């Protein structure tokens, strides 16, 4: 496998100008456009979806947060790329089959991954879980992974098209973090 | 709260000499002997064990290594001290109620506790096994490392007290080990 990159998928993701999305204000990551990525999707829809647990995402920055509740999850796609601006930890060569990975197809061998991250200060801060606003969903599909996997994506009919929505509405809940005192 | 640390126990932990428990040959942790420790014994037994998931430990150095599996965990205990030797990753102030603890007893309010640990784990080469505490090493570790960090408690339980303190270090610990 290719290098690869956690993609966070919340409410406040966007595509920007030439194969890069940015997370939040402090996180941008940069996709190869042809390189070969461990998520992916078909006529079956959205694959190989990683389910971080033990995380929260600060929303606004973009940057997961360990929150040390394994209830506590962000979940994600991994694509062949690289952080471009934020804190990078990196995982090397684990065992794909050690992977919290969800709605799996052909997964196999040793996986190298990189996440986007920012001691860690807990008081004060409150986790929710969020669940994808229909609306932003659709920007998801159709601004994010309509990018990333054009090929795939313009090859697709409308019942298939429509079942990639639904997966991405199913699938992407997530825990955010956020301060109560600070801003 | 005082701030506290998390000491793994697994089957290669002993006492050594001034208030120090020796993890692996990469770290050491003292306890301040009149410090107030999350994990706590009494008539009951022990309580607030904290099971770590998704890390596994380096057994021989005694450190603990993040693999993003969350079926690894390694138990521990709770105690106000210092990770005097290896590195540290400190939480702060997190709610007490979001840890995965377990034999809990009147645990309220938030901890700060530290870790024994540039930026990325390299899991090349490597996999987690399960294990458990082998039971002369349960008796060793209630003899030599519990009877001195909670010494005034435990000099106080009668002797079927002390064997439940083993009892319970038997069962409750147990632990993934990584091997590269």
């Amino acid at each position: 496998w290719e290098e690869q990159v956690f993609l966070p998928i919340t409410n406040s993701i966007s595509s920007e100008d030439n194969n890069q999305i940015k997370i939040g204000s402090s996180v941008s990551i940069e996709y190869n456009q042809n390189g070969q990525h461990v998520s992916q999707i078909d006529d079956k829809g959205l694959h190989n979806i990683l389910v971080l647990t033990g995380y929260a995402i600060d929303e606004s920055t973009g940057e997961l947060v360990p929150t040390f509740d394994p209830c506590d999850y962000v979940k994600g796609i991994l694509i062949s790329g690289k952080i471009l601006k934020g804190n990078h930890f990196k995982i090397i060569g684990i065992p794909s089959n050690k992977l919290y990975i969800i709605r799996k197809k052909d997964v196999h061998g040793n996986i190298t991954f990189s996440l986007p991250i920012k001691q860690v200060d807990l008081r004060d801060k409150v986790t929710s879980f969020v669940s994808l606003d229909r609306d932003v969903a659709k920007t998801i599909v159709d601004n994010v992974l309509a990018k990333i996997y054009a090929k795939i994506y313009n090859s697709l009919n409308k019942e298939q098209k429509d079942k990639l929505y639904r997966d991405v509405e199913e699938i992407f809940n997530y825990y955010s973090i956020k301060s109560l005192k600070s801003n």
